[PDB]
């Protein structure tokens, strides 16, 4: 440990937000949907079929419930689990605001940036928090009660969402660098409608410099070198899925609605 009171500070209060807010076992993830018992569409079957998984459902007496998908068969048949990613979803952004909430120098920004920065991050905090639960050997990320696997193989790391979890995965990252992930990609000076741009970028390198120096004080061998630079390399490809997933969402929202309410204000929908 080579670093300042300051930067350990930081890193305690990041802690501490992520504590109080991420639920690792989704305990109060509850009453969500479940499947049921024209070249804007080759497009929308493009997108849903790049993400195949199957669900499994652990019961609190030792009953398992399990639900293997439908085989593409060119009709409505792609859109059975959207109700259910959305209530994920929903889960997940509540979370990520609550995270953002805690954060001292969160609540000292002007509101109106406080919401332009979480529409431009909630994404990526989301991705990133699904990465800590993400099973590499099995395809799997386990969400307590609750599994999501990935249905058969080299051909699936072409997904470029799923080529970042899997190599994120590998640089086995510890509790604090997650963290300060989530910090440095929440205060992005660069988000649509940020007015405290200096503000906010000052923040970022702040939360930067404290990964950087995090790094250099507590992992010392040739597996980690150039780890800092591997992991803002990896913080810019996720900006970029970020905004793949924004235009494909918006494209399956315009034909087939299934955002919730709280999507919609991330997302900038009106409800008009
Ligand atoms: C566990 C989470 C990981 C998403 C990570 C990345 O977004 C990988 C994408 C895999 C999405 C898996 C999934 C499919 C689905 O139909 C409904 C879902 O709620 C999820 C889902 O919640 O995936």
């Amino acid at each position: 440990q080579g670093l300042t009171e300051e930067q350990r500070m930081m890193i305690r209060e990041l802690m501490d937000a992520q504590m109080k807010t991420f639920d690792t076992t989704f305990s109060h993830f509850k009453n969500f949907r479940l499947p049921g018992v024209a070249a804007k569409w080759s497009q929308v079957r493009k997108d849903l079929c790049s993400l195949k998984v199957s669900l499994q459902l652990r019961g609190e007496d030792g009953s398992v419930w399990n639900y293997k998908p439908p085989a593409d068969s060119g009709g409505k048949e792609i859109f059975s689990l959207l109700p259910h990613m959305a209530d994920m979803s929903t889960y997940m952004f509540k979370g990520i605001i609550s995270f953002a909430k805690v954060i001292s120098y969160f609540r000292d920004l002007p509101i109106e940036d406080q919401i332009s920065l979480l529409k431009g991050a909630a994404f990526e905090l989301c991705q990133l928090r699904f990465n800590t639960v993400f099973n590499a050997e099995t395809g799997t990320w386990e969400c307590g009660r609750l599994s999501y696997c990935l249905e058969d193989f080299q051909q699936l790391l072409l997904e470029p969402m799923l080529k970042f979890h899997y190599m994120l995965k590998k640089l086995q990252l510890h509790e604090e660098e997650y963290v300060l992930m989530q910090a440095i990609s929440l205060f992005s000076p660069d988000r649509p409608g940020v007015l405290q741009h200096r503000v906010v970028d000052q923040l970022q390198e702040q939360f930067a410099i404290t990964l950087k120096s995090y790094i250099e004080c507590n992992r010392p061998q040739p597996a980690h070198r150039f780890l800092f630079l591997k992991i803002m390399a990896m913080l810019t490809e996720l900006r970029s899925i970020n905004a793949q997933h924004t235009q494909r969402l918006l494209r399956i929202q315009d034909i087939h609605p299934f955002a919730t309410p709280l999507m919609q204000e991330l997302f900038g929908i009106t409800g008009s």
